[PDB]
């Protein structure tokens, strides 16, 4: 069908794949913070893999501050997405960390309940 290490490094968001939370069913990446994505995922991720799905799967297994810490991600509107790609043919697992940005952001980092990044 096509070769698995020919398109591994072309998994992309809002290209190969997109996902929605469980938590916000209704919102676009442009309108979550990356600190509430991080404290919801538990909450459930729905994959919609548009491209590959007969070569590869997809799944997010952890979403990370770039630099550990809320404030930063904040910030950046960015969040590392911490991939499991499994290999259709194979059958073998392979993990991958993607940064991804275009999450809603905002100048100081404080998060959806008011908290200020390094205070109190």
């Amino acid at each position: 069908m096509e070769d698995f290490k020919k398109i591994v490094n072309n998994i992309r968001l809002k290209d190969t794949f997109d996902f929605k939370l469980a938590a916000f069913p209704n919102q676009n990446y442009d309108q979550l913070l990356p600190s509430q994505i991080y404290k919801n995922y538990y909450q459930g991720i729905e994959i919609q893999q548009h491209k590959y799905q007969n070569e590869l799967d997809i799944k997010i297994i952890n979403f990370l501050y770039p630099d550990g810490d809320f404030g930063s991600a904040n910030k950046n509107g960015t969040l590392k997405l911490s991939l499991m790609l499994t290999d259709k043919k194979n059958n073998q697992v392979y993990y991958k960390l993607l940064e991804v940005s275009g999450f809603k952001s905002n100048p100081y980092g404080v998060d959806e309940n008011g908290t200020i990044p390094g205070l109190e």
